């Protein structure tokens, strides 16, 4: 019924032979048959399917409204098998700015199998329109995206893709399943990287997809049985465990950044703020049309590095430390994290100026999280 | 020193911090920074490196003589990242009776992007240098290989590769660092599907790589990166863990693969046995050059499919599973399991007949082990 | 600072060696000495202290604002500690209706040690006065109990306790340090059944101790690391895992709790409610003063035991199963459960009817929670 | 049939509901019911049974040729639940040199609760006659006895035992079930520190009993799910998964036994060495009578302190920690490490000499180990 109670009940989490109220971990790699070909319960061996992998398989496609789950040992393992859903030759559209991961992936490993890559701005869909070619077929999405939180519109994006003939793909890993179901808006294909809030406690790197397209789903299925990037047990157990407080662990997140927000937009010391919540952020209209709820992701201007690394060194609850969706608070500095290989000024031009903070808001108390940024802040 | 002693004191598997006997299970996705860049140990990010993945990469390089150790969440993942090494284009040699698995990611996933791939019986090396193409740029072979136990020269195949600039790559899955050494003998890189003997008891899917080439070595770490088929932490703690009886395993695997092939060519009822250890088997000079022991998977002819079925009903030790290099004796029959999609004619034209069984002998005792197989055949 | 702040900081939960933002899990028995008697960092033995463990054990210490924690194998494990603590001859003061498994190891097994007990209805502080005699040692209460929720007055059982010499105990599972510190009330040890809230997703059996004395904690740690009693690493690992969306959890059944009490006080299926948030309810005032907020369990009475079960069949979301604590929310009929061997009608003078219905409220949804246990006794 | 068969197809490791060939790890509290008091497989909380613990109990049962068997958090735990069998009053013999851990859990703690205790020399049979008083109940042996391998005749002591209705245990962790059954020898219960050889990797801190007494049976269950030491599932499985190599381990240990002692006995640094292989051994015939192969655990006098800790510096494979039964062969100095609190001129009466080592045979290559302690105590 409501997200709370489909996130304890939904899907396939407890034991049919024991009764066992938790999935058990089958740490195995191959099952007894009583009969050549005849499986007890269909399975034979783990890297085709294993209990533990299908329990959150079937969870993932249960709150994303889907048919078919896959598990995968990271997100950009689950990224790359989707890209391999395609041949030389093809051609994708994705985002502008993708994250660095699947830039790098794409760039650098599937260019040299002759897959063709365009970046495009979707923030304006006819862009994608424009980036069409005759050989398109796939159209990847992020959003809201890194660090700067673009906005795309899904909607539209499956339409544009249905009516040209495109696999859709959304990546939806900053929203989660909580707040944002892109299979619902037509898409295709939905994936996440489980690392960040679906796992949530910073201890399962992991990826995951869900789709309710038969023939998708079997073509995934021999992508991952062929190049056998699966997650494995322990870690698909571990997921379905954070995925039970998913709900409460984003609420107290999106309250806490709420509160974060109107305190940063106050504050003398920062400049700009980038979060789809601010009413004059590009495309706030179509976000709030199509999620009902928040990112933890809030990025923000300082006037500069040294004023970066101060906030960094002043705050107590703000952790420097790689990845997101984590229950502590996170803090990071993009251009000299994850963009430091871009020359500067292009740096600059982007919007990844030298005081740019991103924080990932985590469970510790709302008052404590402001407060703690608020005395950071004023120390500038 | 001797090998039973390395396997234990070899790689880095104990805790510098605490002196843990035991390589701690680093259940974690990223790691404090102290400052930015500044990693206390190395660490940053799972994905990337993940210490308990360390300490089993860090064994296979030493088993393997090597300088690089990776480990993959399954064997064909590791395939998978060695074959990525390439562009469209680039051509491929491999043995005609390469892994099912291996040849279905090669013919169905990577001819998709463009690597062309070339299936020559390399019992005779000259069939390399015949296949040889001015665009080939890798030879990858297995021996001995599955289900007929054929032998390539691993030497020479080295010798051809560095004359005709080819990347070499054993798959030395059968034999096991215990007792063949590709890298010693020239190879490049070298690949274990971990599923089988180096875990060994039948509990984790996983892939292991070790290469002494640096630049390989930093091709395979940047496609792992960032296609992320990346190996757990508590999947590489299992690892580790088996492979401290590998040796042990190994030599009661050989004791009793020695007396059942006695058995098997004393039977009225076994036609054919393949294994490299006998005398008449091509290539046997060749791998007693090359190897000081001997894989465990044995291959032998009954007379048809039902004579088949009954020596699997009639043994009470020999366990009807897929997968090899478990602690139980496992039991199979190709032609139903792994080739049932060739048609029949081509089957038998291969040798794969109906009545051809494949053994994976395990630890059991070997009295036990040759009496029930031989009782089992004597109710044919 | 604040408590969901103090969840996600307090304790020692990282790797001070490679900055991991969780725990590692030091599955390992024992542990390198550079010289006899230099421990690198304190280990020597697991059973003594293994790091994951003392992990926990900070946690738990944290939270109670104790100074020693101290991890057991189950709640039980946990008690038999506290009661090691005294001697043949000694007596102990507990609550009249402590949980069935703390009477049956009191009556059962320590007094066959000539430990003598006695069960006084605490709720009047003066019957623990009344029932001292010259070898009572120590002062066991729970609060609030089970399956009736009554409610003893903490601060005056350790005034009571401090000026007859008593050793203290609060059995704080119901409640957790979330809402009730005992030791700040003057108890002098604090105890857990860490399998229900804490570990709080029904995948760990452990308890958990803390204290601020440090004689009762060297003769704690004598007797955990003599009688060996200890939580794995594994299973400490999960529990700090869980233990991190603690105040989450907790506020979210708090919100479910009082909604639930409003509709079964309404509905004419229901007669008698037992939960201390109930302002009639015994020692109302007393709990208001000393937690604040509540535990997620409740008792009301139905009709009888068609009743009851037909109860238990309607629900949707009301998992028929033993423990509390879960993120499922738990359904049970104590008379035929927990009190099936106590003869009818002492059952009944007890207050354990046969309609007598025990609910432990998890995180589904409010609403969802109070419709379905509304709808089912509807159908009565 | 044969030994190294039984270890592996021995006791239930397998799961009857998918076929998985290895124990499937229940990380789970609790358990649903179909309907009040209907359980699914017999479960209904984990404290009192889980699934994969009720595998290990299966193997040790099997393999000590009991009916019942019971995992514990450790050995010292499983002793504790021995021991209170019990009464305040009732009288136990033990032989004198009993284990530290043990002599201090009677002394330390069950004395307080009235249990007698006396420590008599058991390589004399009739020293148990002389020490039974009207109030004996039980008899607890070890054979052999650390760290000078004492040996007790197992058979005659279950005969003394049952004349004067004695509950006869033995503490097998140093012959393990693979070499003695002391259940075969008429003696009512029998137990094992599984961190020691049968765990077999140092990863795991456990206890195990075996008994084939349906009333002793029921009295250890009641006591494990009263004061609830149990093991946890994930060290349950490792327990079982480490169990698989046992026959395998032990038998390499016995080789290199035999050889080490060859060296000792004829090296000049090199004064008394204590194992029950040695023919002037004290009841070597018993010990070949009652076991059929041996202990790794061996002591041997060199000159002084100096020379000991001299010795634990030289060798590269003997490595300086406590426990016993690893992978590793250990090393350790008992007047320093387990009898530093004993005085001086006591130690040297009972022989813990100053320069008594104790090593602990590990799996390292037989020639490495020899050659390694010869060189070693060549610097002597
Ligand atoms: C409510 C509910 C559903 C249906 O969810 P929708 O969002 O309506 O698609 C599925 N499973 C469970 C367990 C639920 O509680
Ligand atoms: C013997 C030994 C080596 C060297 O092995 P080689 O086979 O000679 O290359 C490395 N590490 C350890 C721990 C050893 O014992
Ligand atoms: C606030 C805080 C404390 C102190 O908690 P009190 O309830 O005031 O005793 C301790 N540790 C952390 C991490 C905190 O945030
Ligand atoms: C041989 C065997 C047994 C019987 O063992 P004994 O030592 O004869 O009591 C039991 N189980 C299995 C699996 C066996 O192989
Ligand atoms: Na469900
Ligand atoms: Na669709
Ligand atoms: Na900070
Ligand atoms: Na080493
Ligand atoms: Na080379
Ligand atoms: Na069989
Ligand atoms: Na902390
Ligand atoms: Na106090
Ligand atoms: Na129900
Ligand atoms: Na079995
Ligand atoms: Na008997
Ligand atoms: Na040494």
């Amino acid at each position: 019924s409501n997200k709370k109670t489909k996130l304890i009940h939904g899907g396939h989490t407890t034991d049919d032979y024991t009764g066992a109220v938790t999935t058990p971990i089958y740490q195995t790699s191959t099952y007894l048959q009583d009969d050549i070909g005849d499986l007890r319960q269909g399975y034979e061996y783990s890297r085709t399917a294993n209990p533990t992998r299908s329990s959150v398989e079937s969870v993932i496609a249960t709150l994303e409204n889907g048919k078919h789950g896959f598990a995968f040992s990271s997100g950009v393992a689950a990224i790359s098998a989707v890209v391999m859903l395609l041949d030389k030759g093809d051609h994708i559209i994705l985002n502008s700015d993708v994250y660095g991961g699947t830039y790098r992936a794409l760039t650098k490993v599937f260019t040299r199998f002759g897959i063709e890559v365009d970046f495009v701005d979707t923030t304006h869909t006819d862009s994608i329109v424009q980036a069409i070619r005759p050989t398109t077929k796939m159209l990847f999405i992020e959003t809201p995206s890194n660090p700067l939180l673009r906005v795309t519109d899904i909607k539209k994006s499956a339409e544009i893709a249905k009516e040209h003939g495109l696999i859709s793909v959304v990546d939806n890993t900053f929203m989660t399943p909580y707040y944002q179901n892109p299979l619902d808006l037509g898409i295709d294909i939905v994936l996440h990287s489980a690392t960040k809030y679906l796992g949530g406690h910073s201890d399962v790197v992991a990826g995951l997809v869900a789709t309710s397209d038969d023939k998708l789903a079997e073509r995934l299925a021999f992508i991952s049985n062929s190049t056998g990037g699966i997650l494995g047990p322990q870690d698909s157990y571990l997921l379905v465990r954070g995925i039970k407080t998913l709900g409460l662990r984003m609420e107290q997140i999106n309250r806490s950044v709420i509160e974060i927000i109107k305190m940063l937009q106050a504050h003398p010391a920062v400049q700009q703020v980038f979060h789809p919540s601010i009413e004059s952020h590009l495309n706030h209209d179509v976000h709030m049309a199509q999620a009902d709820g928040h990112t933890g992701v809030i990025a923000f201007e300082v006037k500069n590095t040294e004023s970066a690394k101060q906030l960094i060194k002043a705050t107590s609850y703000y952790t420097l430390a790689e990845s997101l969706g984590a229950v502590e608070s996170l803090i990071s500095v993009p251009a000299l994290m994850t963009h430091a290989s871009i020359p500067a000024d292009i740096r600059a031009k982007e919007g990844i100026t030298d005081g740019l903070v991103r924080i990932s808001v985590g469970i510790e108390d709302t008052e404590d999280l402001v407060d703690d940024l608020k005395q950071a802040l004023d120390t500038l």
